């Protein structure tokens, strides 16, 4: 493994770029600039390059840092991906990038729910405090003409400071940890990011059944009950019986009530549940990148784990031994410094999401509440 | 058929039982007395008369008229419905009476309900113009041991004023009805009746669809989510990271909040839908006993289309034609006074359970977007 390599590399290699890490009040967490900025991703338009008309939709980014607008087309989106899995992923997780539908992409339904996540990918990307001030993501944002655009997608598919070798250029200001913290740290980051990945199934699963559950049956079933009462009133009103175009009247319009209930009872989930699912659609992805990395790290510190009988049958020296104990150490506050920033966002992102989901919960039964208090104020008392 | 015996009775028959039928504002009417009453069916307790401990329960009867209570085994009220029905069957719908439940009937689930629907019958009866004022209805409330109760249960078991001869006991103080227009009302009524019964049986059963959904998969809904978000803060309790004590307890609450919806949600037919459907199961058992009370009419019109062709044939004299003309009018009037009562009652209880129905309705969502909007006060602003 290119591990090994990381670990005993001949390394007197001073980096280019460094990324600091720091002990704050609670851990090791990474640098956060002063000025944060995101990136907009919008305004879809036809591209061309002596193609003819098999059109490819491109999108325009302004970054809210210096507003000045470049273009990107999906593939290009698709290949900054790569370039940071290659180059971060053995230390930060990264979200993977939606998929292709259906061959009918050039409208709304497809560009736009795409654009949406393509948008909630580029702020996450934008955000973290490593990955947006690395030179392929600074030139991917800030290029001018195609000369740029193509000599920077030149310098970034050849950046050999990738994989694990991406620890070399980690700068951890504080004291070296012993392998047992290591060990411990990893194992627990391990284990709690495979219970919330169950924990997150579980609730994108439960979801999707509540979802399917108020756009079919449930729906339906004010339908009928609306249904009923119209039936019902609508014999009522061949009586011939006198001074009862009063109840009919107010019978029929209930009934027209729940049918408008069961609109709205379908039309509910895009309001509040949806973005619950996509808050855990998302965290799935970033907690799917999980295993690769402790993967990386428990193979790191099982070599480590061989370096005294390495240095006793003098297949290394003592000086080699001491580099893996001071480098797997770095990969160890990457590792705590990504976690923090995990938690920091997931707490977040959670604490927002279902606030919304709540808030829209309950206006949709409030609205539903007062929906049928009209249709009740229009029956007659006795 | 003893159809004829009406029609053709030798009759000179003065009645003793008279029941008037006037022409109020619109349309042919009973008389109702100043005063209406109404039963109270109470306090269930063990009877006995020489038996042992096969003990029978027995309930109490006292009419809000004279405060006089009687008491009167389940048995009793069987036999009360019989000499109704065969009474008054061929004008008045009867309502049948609740059947026979689980071995089990000694406690709250069985003679509850059951003193509940009989409470039901007995007030429909007690406000009924013309059986609350029958001897065979009078003397059932009011009597004073096993001497009078077998003796009134003899002149009753005995009387043959009943079936068809019981138009024979009327009185319209109005003009004769010519044929064309008997046979017209009576197609009315018959088609009305029909159609409402469709309608009243499409109700009954969207609403059992509808229960068995609010009492099965719909609790099981918010069910699912609140163990799924507890799961999930379970999982982010033990994160190790900092100050999140906040959100976790918030989450923790939520998804209490949804198992309480749940149940509330299992537990909400009880104080609507039950009533909507009790209300619509006693009309759907008025409505049962039109097709044998429009065959009576019908056969009688029918008889009377052939008096032509008696004269003719001299099998009856010009006497006997009109005498039939004269009592099948007077049956004629029977049913629009009845069919007025119904009306006039179907107008006022459909109003009333429907109000009821949505009343509750709004109190449950409300309810609900109470519980939620409690659990979100929970979450901390960001």
């Amino acid at each position: 493994p290119g591990t090994e390599q990381y670990l005993l590399a001949k390394q007197l290699a001073k980096p280019k770029e460094k990324i600091p890490i720091i002990v704050g009040d609670y851990g090791p967490m990474w640098v956060y600039p002063t000025s944060t900025f995101d990136c907009v991703v919008a305004d879809p338009r036809k591209g061309s390059k002596m193609y003819g008309l098999k059109s490819y939709i491109e999108y325009q980014l302004t970054p809210t840092n210096t507003n000045r607008s470049v273009n990107h087309r999906y593939k290009h989106f698709d290949w900054l991906y790569e370039r940071l899995l290659v180059k971060f992923g053995s230390a930060i997780p990264i979200p993977s990038l939606p998929d292709k539908q259906v061959t009918g992409r050039f409208e709304e339904e497809f560009i736009k729910m795409r654009m949406e996540r393509l948008q909630a990918w580029m702020t996450r990307m934008c955000r973290h405090p490593v990955i947006s001030e690395s030179e392929v993501f600074q030139q991917f944002l800030n290029f001018r003409d195609e000369k740029e655009w193509k000599t920077g997608k030149r310098k970034a598919e050849r950046d050999e400071l990738a994989g694990v070798m991406i620890f070399s250029t980690m700068e951890p200001e504080a004291p070296d940890l012993d392998l047992v913290e290591i060990e411990q740290k990893c194992e627990a980051v391990g284990k709690f990011t495979k219970a919330m990945d169950d924990g997150v199934k579980e609730l994108l699963t439960v979801g999707q059944e509540h979802w399917k559950r108020c756009t079919g049956p449930l729906p339906k079933e004010y339908q009928k009950i609306g249904k009923a009462l119209q039936s019902l009133a609508t014999v009522f009103s061949s009586s011939g019986y006198q001074g009862e175009t009063d109840l009919n009247d107010a019978i029929t319009e209930a009934g027209k009530t729940y049918e408008e209930i069961a609109s709205l009872v379908a039309e509910q989930p895009k309001k509040d549940l949806h973005f619950l699912m996509e808050c855990n659609h998302e965290y799935k992805g970033f907690l799917g990148c999980f295993p690769d990395i402790i993967g990386t790290h428990k193979g790191a510190i099982e070599k480590v784990k061989e370096s005294d009988k390495l240095v006793a049958t003098s297949k290394i020296t003592l000086q080699d031994k001491q580099n893996m104990v001071k480098r797997v150490s770095i990969m160890s506050y990457a590792l705590q410094a990504e976690m923090n920033h995990f938690h920091s966002n997931r707490i977040y992102d959670y604490n927002s999401v279902i606030r919304l989901y709540l808030e829209q919960q309950v206006q949709f039964y409030e609205t539903i509440a007062e929906k049928l208090r009209q249709a009740l104020s229009r029956f007659p008392v006795m």
